[PDB]
């Protein structure tokens, strides 16, 4: 805290906050398309599997923007997690778009903590984005859209058949 | 038998040996199954496999059962096994619809024993139960649940196709 | 979903969306917990992984409950996690004494589900909750109370260096 | 040097060769704090042991930079290394605050040195900082603010205990 | 028995009845000592192994002297074992002057029975208590006076500071 604290805005503080919450919710949807997909009466495993590696994923993403926050002598403050926007998330085509969004959305607000960061000259932080957070960012939305085009292309008129075979096929399962 | 029994009442006796007898006449009608898709004009493997291996699991419970029997002191009684419903099996559709019927009409003889057992307070058998039947249970109908999902989400307008992609892409197989 | 359930009530199937959302938010708390003793004012590293191992504890209680709810076939609901009912923590004896708070409330809402499961004569939750939950609660809630003795005998008129000698000679650290 | 360098200014070359001096001066003084504990009426050798490390910490980036303005076509040119500011050290507090005032100024020196490479649009000299030296002074200051705050701790109304615990029980010794 | 039964005397049989009786007596005093230092308001974990261990220990010596008497020919016969002498143990100070009083009895009631065996010129009796009981009592009670002068420098003004010291730095726990 004020022992350590050197070149750390109170804007960049707050903004860390909240980037917190974000990664958190964004772990809290994962966590909830995989349980859809572990449904009875929908049953993919691989998209299960997908979207629950994701949810761990944003958790340490999470965690690490707090040891950060600790590391320069900010403070974290905890918000509610909202709720996610979906109960139920429809077929895997639909969840892919729900998590490209979330994940644009995600790589939106690291950009513009960057942008706060290069306008406070505080390159420790805008480091810890490059380093830690904006290419991990590029290359899931990278997988994502790949997974999409992949998932577009077998729809055909054989919509449940695509479905089946892009889980089986690209996802991983057991 | 009369020097151990010990809290062991006469109607939990013979639900048990009832039991015995659901068992294996499930794992007799798993034997058909498992030998109806072996059949040259069904030819799938997979399919074989899951219900041979079911067979076994339902032989297994009534010798725990058995065995429990005696534990407790209590005398096993044999009846004819019935025969299977069908002879012939349909599609793997229709036997796994088959199969999830069986599977409930199980768990509702385990859960009707249960219930005797704690009217009757007899904690072992309901401990015996939950430790080796209800959950391996749970878990087998969610699976065939998980199945029959995944085989109507192919028949589509090809199921001769999706029958086999099934079979080859989620059972298990040589 | 409805092609699985069986002898499992609406009642159940929404307490255990409780209870999911009780964990997620006691797995919130103890991430808020964990980063405060990291924080470099206060700077104890024992009490920070003392409680950020729980967080990840309770996540995984949840998890389960999540799991079952579809094994029985049950939905999966979601509500918002509320932030954590402090924002600083105090010393080790606060937080320790909030964290038995905490465990003691999960603990009874174990209890009350399963009073509610023995109700509706499901066995099934009956036992998944004393086989997983139960004595988990019972021997976290007993390490919890042999620290809190060793920490109030610590206090002495020399409350900084017990802290110390707590965190150093009985927590787990590098 | 000048069939080499490229996009690098008059100004980050004397620049780097100053904070070259910087780090070598960093280095003395914690030479000379590491052999003040080693004297037979301090006696910590934690605290010897841990000072000592940090005079090769800051010689390492001394020749880190001079590796560096090499690379670039540079020449490095060194000046006096100033005696350390005291020649005794006082207790383990004075010594751990004293080092973090020495830690911020270093950081001070990466800080300005890299907004100079950013006024210079020279993107090497920056990101060389962040990747080898800007996250090494946050993590450092951050655990000599941790110890800090358990030094201060231990005081008490026993000093003198609390600065043998906090040798025996924190910093590395044999 | 009869057929056996060489130089050894009516007395000495009855005799080593007695101390089978005094060390089962004193496992059991170990036995409370142990779980009462397990309890969460008492808290000492190292106390706990200390006294539990030494209900073993006091059990195997009883045994010891169990099969001697068959070897010799004698007629174990036992008596009730009176509960020990407290509920609760106090302070581990406390605890340690109460064993330490019971294991001065039990060594007395050694010499008492080697005595009578000298005067009975039973040399195998004597050569008994020589080899396996008096230096295992005296080097038990030496242990047992270390710590107690242990125990005793650590109270100072801050007794629960050094019963907490004593178990962390001198008993054995995890
Ligand atoms: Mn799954
Ligand atoms: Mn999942
Ligand atoms: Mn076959
Ligand atoms: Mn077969
Ligand atoms: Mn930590
Ligand atoms: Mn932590
Ligand atoms: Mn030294
Ligand atoms: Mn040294
Ligand atoms: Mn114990
Ligand atoms: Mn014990």
């Amino acid at each position: 805290s004020s022992q350590i604290r050197q070149n750390y805005s109170t804007e960049v503080e707050a903004a860390v906050n909240r980037l917190v919450n974000l990664y958190l919710r964004a772990s809290y949807t994962y966590l909830s398309l995989g349980f859809y997909f572990d449904r009875d009466d929908v049953a993919l495993e691989g998209v299960c599997h997908f979207f629950c590696e994701l949810a761990e994923e944003k958790r340490e993403g999470a965690e690490r923007l707090l040891k950060m926050q600790n590391q320069r002598g900010g403070r974290a403050l905890f918000q509610d997690l909202q709720k996610p926007s979906q109960d139920e998330w429809g077929t895997t085509l639909d969840a892919m778009k729900a998590a490209i969004v979330l994940e644009k959305s995600l790589n939106q607000a690291l950009l513009d903590l960057h942008a706060l960061g290069s306008a406070q000259a505080d390159p420790h932080l805008c480091d810890f984005l490059e380093s830690h957070f904006l290419d991990e960012e590029v290359k899931l939305i990278k997988k994502m859209g790949d997974h999409l085009t992949n998932i577009q292309r077998l729809v055909g008129s054989q919509a449940g058949l695509g479905e089946y075979l892009f889980e089986r096929l690209t996802l991983k399962h057991d």
